[PDB]
């Protein structure tokens, strides 16, 4: 039974990375299950849609009262030091959010890191029916 930790927004980074203070230490974390279109991404710089997905990530948290982290069952963090978990904005999941606006795709997929993967592939494939941003 995963459950939600308090955590309090630093910097939002890019789409699907933000830093947070957790448990009292600054961490870098990252989005568990979805791929947004990057700003910082290794090769390509700047794709289409990133600096969206950032804005929006970005609004998400900073507007919110309250930010959550959710683990999930597997590790929680990945080799370059990156918490892996689900963030809640007031209550709102911010990794379906993207989803369901057709500024993320679901990730490729690792069990057992995978409890919401059928909720977000539901979103991913609403959003595709709706030829949202990414999609459209």
């Amino acid at each position: 039974k995963l459950h939600k930790e308090p955590a309090t927004l630093i910097k939002a980074i890019d789409g699907d990375t933000i830093k947070i203070m957790y448990k009292g230490q600054p961490m870098t974390f990252r989005l568990l299950l979805v791929d947004t279109p990057e700003t910082k991404h290794p090769k390509k710089g700047v794709e289409k849609y990133g600096p969206e997905a950032s804005a929006f990530t970005k609004k998400m948290v900073e507007n919110a009262k309250k930010v959550e982290v959710e683990f999930d069952k597997g590790q929680r963090t990945d080799k370059y030091g990156r918490g892996l978990a689900y963030i809640y904005a007031d209550g709102k999941m911010v990794n379906e959010a993207l989803v369901r606006q057709g500024l993320a795709k679901v990730a490729y997929v690792y069990k057992p890191n995978n409890t919401h993967e059928q909720h977000l592939r539901k979103s991913e494939a609403q959003a595709k029916k709706e030829k949202l941003n990414i999609w459209s």
